């Protein structure tokens, strides 16, 4: 393997339109595969460091992790991948060989756990991008947004070589998040009632899992009303406007349930959400998970006796899933039949058009916007 | 049943000695019970409402909730108790009725939930003390500074008759909390690491519970380095005085213990240490207890991402034990040379020197000191 030259998605400046620029991808190094990417769409994690809302802004970077793609080569050491295999790249890894990996509780690899300031590969510290001589930076170790690109093998998930993957690629972040954040985490019983504060992509997976576990109340909870008639489609049996509501968001829940949810699952990254999504719950046996990731460092406050009140709160990062290991049984879910995948994508753009699915998030008319490579 | 005459230790006044005085205690009404004590102990949570420290003021009162006695009589609508039965009273009770009674998660009972502003029964807002005809006010609904009390039976855990009830009386507050926070909500597992702030009955219990439970290094933390050397009979195999480090409390557990603790129990109820508490476990599979009980309104702040990275945050009350059906349990252990309880009692005098246990309390020279009537 050599260098290949490819079209990739470059953001050169924060908050910016993205350009298609015609880039050079160096050939996987020790551990690393370089991915032919098919389908990738948009997730708002992408947004918050393309707007350089929140972290140290690094540019020029790719972007991109929900994705679909297909292993062009492989690096030294690598057994379990082979050009031509199906694969989907996830934002954290799984080494298989740290404490984490080996543990049945925790997804943080420390090795390949999310990193996002990080914008080189791990093996040398440099980027495998450039135009003209110049490193164009990584993102979460994937940088979807590239014709090709290169990820380490414990973040590519090897899956069924049928599985249609402009489908499956948004199992790669936000719908298993979502998912994960209520199966493996919060885990509601049946007849459970669980809330949901945030109605994109991540909480509607959220709220498809805690039908999933036969909750029998799920509240959606948002700030944009719009996103309401939907959710029902993906088992949300009521929606509320905090706006539309005089009484703390948290006491309206409060009242609603005979004192509180169940379990609540935090979805939108405001920390007054997460305090709201925390105080919503019964005493006794609330559980509060937040997912969504936070911009501010407000701190998450309140009286302890709701704890005392014996509830937990428990936080999560993409659904608790070990990446190489459940991922690609999630996947096998949908060819199932207990997953509908097609109801959480709403538009379509062409690779060339990537730009309107950023103006489809932000106006807040998308769930996920697939790109499509090629076009 | 009728009128009984026996001592009391009446406190009148606030911060002020005990004074021994003559009482009158009246039959027990519907679904009350009237106790011989036979052994009390004192306990920190005594002294402060004692002291008038906080909330307000109540007085003339009878405290003490911590003993072991025998029912002298039921009142009518009792079944689960008769004459001559050994019981715990506890401050807390279950009625077995209520919504959180039914829940497999809480101990909060929703009619007898802890109240320390109540100075009379339920069942009629009455005290069954009194002295010249004048009322003396109930403290936790036990009142154990008397030979004789009335109290609720679902604050009555009908225990083993063998039970030497000098011993098991700590059982039915300081000590179950500590020891049940980390065996009911931490669950730290064999051979894990565990650190636990706050050295008092609480702590002790706790530090007691991950001995049981089997870590393998158990941190204590206390800011009166005094308390560090009886702590490794209960278990602790090192102490961190914050005063003796420039260092973040957490941040200096963190580099100990590579990353954090696997479990951490918070026994103060400072929101400082709180904060510390949970920032000290680990990312990824650690959980964080709190379980000490706040003086003061200051909010609990923490950085998001600290729960992303997958800490989890629990709040326990009275350990998560349920008060009729588990603190029987808990005895259990103690006879079956599971508990060893004896270490926790440091002193014992006799009912009529009941103000040096305050004394003793007071000079932080005590764990526990046991209180024998009839002298
Ligand atoms: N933990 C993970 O591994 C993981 C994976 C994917 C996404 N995320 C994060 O999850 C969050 C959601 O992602 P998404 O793609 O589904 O976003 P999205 O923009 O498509 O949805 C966000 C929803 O939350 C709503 N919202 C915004 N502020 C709110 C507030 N104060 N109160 C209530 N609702 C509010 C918005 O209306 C929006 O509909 C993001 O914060 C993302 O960075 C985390
Ligand atoms: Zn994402
Ligand atoms: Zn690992
Ligand atoms: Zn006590
Ligand atoms: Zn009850």
């Amino acid at each position: 393997s050599q260098i290949i030259r490819c079209k990739a998605a470059v953001a050169w400046e924060a908050g910016k339109p993205l350009v298609i620029e015609e880039v050079e991808v160096a050939p996987p190094q020790k551990h690393e595969v370089r991915i032919k990417i098919l389908f990738t769409s948009l997730c708002h994690t992408d947004v918050y460091f393309w707007e350089a809302k929140g972290q140290t802004p690094l540019f020029p970077r790719i972007f991109g992790h929900e994705a679909g793609g297909i292993v062009e080569s492989v690096g030294e050491g690598v057994t379990d991948l082979q050009p031509g295999d199906h694969v989907l790249p996830i934002f954290t890894g799984e080494c298989g060989e740290c404490r984490h990996c080996h543990s049945e509780e925790s997804n943080m690899c420390d090795l390949l756990r999310i990193n996002t300031e990080r914008g080189g590969m791990i093996h040398d510290g440099e980027s495998r991008f450039s135009i003209n001589g110049k490193p164009i930076y990584h993102f979460l170790g994937t940088s979807t947004f590239s014709e090709y690109t290169v990820v380490h093998s414990g973040q590519v998930a090897k899956i069924n070589p049928d599985a249609p993957l402009d489908k499956v690629c948004i199992v790669s972040c936000g719908l298993s998040t979502g998912l994960g954040a209520t199966l493996n985490v919060a885990k509601p019983k049946k007849g459970q009632s669980v809330a949901i504060f945030g109605l994109g992509a991540v909480g509607l997976g959220a709220a498809e899992g805690a039908r999933i576990a036969g909750a029998s109340r799920i509240i959606g909870v948002d700030f944009n009303s719009k996103r309401f008639d939907q959710a029902k489609e993906f088992g949300v049996t009521e929606c509320v406007n905090p706006k539309d509501h005089d009484k703390p968001i948290q006491q309206v829940i409060a009242e609603m349930t005979d004192g509180g949810v169940d379990r609540s699952v935090e979805c939108t990254g405001s920390v007054q959400a997460m305090i709201q999504a925390f105080e919503c719950v019964h005493d006794g046996w609330g559980v509060a998970v937040l997912v969504g990731v936070p911009s501010k460092d407000d701190a998450f406050k309140t009286h302890p006796m709701n704890f005392l009140n014996e509830r937990t709160l428990k936080g999560t990062f993409f659904g608790n899933y070990k990446p190489k290991t459940d991922i690609p049984g999630v996947v096998e879910k949908y060819m199932n039949k207990e997953l509908e995948l097609e109801k959480f994508i709403t538009h379509t753009v062409p690779f060339s058009e990537i730009n309107k699915a950023f103006d489809y998030m932000l106006k807040g008319e998308s769930i996920r916007c697939i790109i499509t490579m090629g076009a």
